[PDB]
C-alpha cells in the first residue's frame, strides 16, 4: 500500500526532502492514524536532531490529535515515552518545558493513563531546577564568559570551577569538552545551568554520603532541601555538618527555633544577606526571599 510506501522510502539522508516527503506522507492520505503517526514520530525526531524546536512542537502538536482515536494508547504511549527519553538529556530548559505542558494538557483525562504522571513528576523537578539556579545566582552570580576566582583560577557559569592550569586554552578545552562545541570562553544561560545541574546533582550526592546530612536532607521539603544545598555550595559538607543543633531543630521542623539558631552562628555574621536569604527559606519554606 502506498502510505506504507511512501513512509518506508522517506527514510533518507537529506532530512529537508525527507521531511518534506513526510509531509507528503501526511497529506497524501493520513487519517487512518498508523502511518501519519509513524511520519509524524520521524519528523518530530528529524526536527530534534536538527535543532528545530518549533518546528517539532508543532509536529508534537499534531501526533497528539493522533492517540485520543487513531492509535492505540499502548502505543502511542510507547511512542511517546520514547520521545519523552531522548528529550530528557537535552539543555534546552523552554522546549522542555513546553513539551511538558502540553503533554500534562492532552493525557490529563486520558483513561488508564501512566505517562501523565511521569511527566507531571518531570516538570515539577524542571521548576525546581530552575528556582536552584536562581538562588544561587543571585547568592554567587552568574557568568557566561570565563573568569578567575579568587585563587586565579579558571572558572564559568556559577562557579563552576574550570581549572587551576594558569594556560587559557586548558580552561576552553575543559569547558569546549563539558558543553560540547567550540564556545571560544563564552556561554548560553542554559549551558551555565546544564554545568549547575551537573555541579547540583554532585552535592545531593555528597549529602547522602555524609551521615549528619542524609538524616535531615531526607526530612525535608524541596524548597528547604534547597536552601541546604546553598549551604553545601557556600561552605562544603563538613562545614555545613557542624551545625549541629540547628540540623536537629531542622530535622524536626522546628522552623523558628532552627532559624534563630543559624542566625547566631558565624556563617551569618560573615555573609549576613545571603545567610538571611537562606534562613528565610529554611523558615517560611518558600522561595520569597529570592
Ligand atoms: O525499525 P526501523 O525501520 O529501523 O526504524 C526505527 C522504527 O521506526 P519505523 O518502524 O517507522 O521504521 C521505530 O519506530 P516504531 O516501529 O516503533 O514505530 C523507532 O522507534 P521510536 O518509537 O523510538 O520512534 C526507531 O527509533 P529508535 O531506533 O531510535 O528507537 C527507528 O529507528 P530510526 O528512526 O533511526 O530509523
Amino acid at each position: 500500500e502506498n502510505q506504507y510506501y511512501n513512509s518506508k522510502a522517506l527514510k533518507e539522508d537529506d532530512p529537508k526532502a525527507a521531511l518534506s516527503s513526510f509531509q507528503k506522507v501526511l497529506e497524501l492520505e493520513g487519517e487512518k492514524g498508523e502511518w501519519g503517526f509513524k511520519a509524524l514520530k520521524q519528523m518530530i525526531k528529524i526536527n530534534f536532531k536538527l535543532t528545530n524546536f518549533p518546528e517539532m512542537m508543532n509536529r508534537y502538536k499534531q501526533l497528539l490529535t493522533y492517540i485520543r482515536s487513531a492509535v492505540t494508547r499502548n502505543y502511542s504511549e510507547k511512542s511517546i515515552n520514547s520521545i519523552l527519553d531522548y528529550i530528557s538529556t537535552s539543555k534546552q530548559m523552554d522546549l522542555l518545558q513546553e513539551f511538558y505542558e502540553t503533554t500534562l494538557e492532552a493525557l490529563k483525562d486520558a483513561k488508564n493513563d501512566r505517562l501523565w504522571f511521569k511527566t507531571n513528576t518531570k516538570l515539577g523537578k524542571l521548576y525546581l531546577e530552575r528556582n536552584i539556579f536562581e538562588m544561587l545566582r543571585i547568592d554567587e552570580g552568574l557568568r557566561l564568559k570565563i573568569y578567575k576566582d579568587t585563587e586565579g583560577y579558571y572558572t564559568i557559569g556559577i562557579g563552576h570551577l574550570l581549572t587551576k592550569s594558569p594556560s587559557l586554552n586548558a580552561a576552553k578545552s575543559e569547558l569546549d569538552k563539558a558543553i560540547g562545541r567550540n564556545t571560544n570562553g563564552v556561554i548560553t544561560k542554559d549551558e551555565a545551568e546544564k554545568l549547575f545541574n551537573q555541579d547540583v546533582d554532585a552535592a545531593v550526592r555528597g549529602i547522602l554520603r555524609n551521615a549528619k546530612l542524609k538524616p535531615v536532607y531526607d526530612s525535608l521539603d524541596a524548597v528547604r532541601r534547597a536552601a541546604l544545598i546553598n549551604m553545601v555550595f557556600q561552605m562544603g559538607e563538613t562545614g555545613v555538618a557542624g551545625f549541629t543543633n540547628s540540623l536537629r531543630m531542622l530535622q524536626q521542623k522546628r522552623w523558628d527555633e532552627a532559624a534563630v539558631n543559624l542566625a547566631k552562628s558565624r556563617w551569618y555574621n560573615q555573609t549576613p544577606n545571603r545567610a538571611k536569604r537562606v534562613i528565610t527559606t529554611f523558615r517560611t519554606g518558600t522561595w520569597d526571599a529570592y
